[PDB]
């Protein structure tokens, strides 16, 4: 019982693009760009589509960097998030009614205003490591248990 989601991090040598979600699931937190994968669409195609919808950016090749499964206690469906990175995009980040994008220097990533699990795996992403993670949440703020391991093949 898991649902497929994507997450895209535009990660350049000295900065990363995050977006402040304005409403819905995850509102009020900085994050990468992503969402549900649709019928008849590959995971990577869904990731590329979500980046365009939410940031206005066009990406060619995405690189698989991680998979994180999220459990929210009391909710039946696990969220199976496939995480991708790119350093090459086209277009300018656009603010919309749904999303406010902003570039961050790697030393100033706003972990206090992000999902709490990001503090665990984002540093692996910054050092170009790949990972498999599982996080059990109570509500949206409390990590009850987790696992996180580096891998060679996502
Ligand atoms: O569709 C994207 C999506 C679904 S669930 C989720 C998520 C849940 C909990 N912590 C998180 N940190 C970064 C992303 C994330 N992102």
């Amino acid at each position: 019982a898991s649902r497929l989601y994507t997450l895209v991090l535009v990660l350049q040598p000295q900065r990363v693009l995050l977006g402040m979600k304005k409403r819905g699931f995850g509102a009020g937190r900085w994050n990468g760009f992503g969402g549900k994968v649709q019928e008849g669409e590959t995971i990577e195609d869904g990731a590329r589509r979500e980046l365009q919808e939410e940031s206005g950016l066009t990406v060619d090749a995405l690189h698989k960097v991680g998979q994180i499964v999220f459990e929210f206690v009391g909710e039946p469906e696990l969220m199976d998030v496939h995480v991708f990175c790119t350093d090459s995009i086209q277009g300018t980040p656009v603010e919309s009614d749904e999303m406010r994008p902003c570039w961050f220097q790697l030393d100033q990533i706003p972990f206090k205003d992000m999902w709490p699990d990001d503090s665990y795996w984002f540093p692996l992403l910054l050092q170009k490591k790949k990972f498999h993670g599982y996080f059990k949440f109570q509500g949206q703020d409390t990590i009850l248990d987790y696992t996180l391991r580096e891998v060679d093949t996502v």
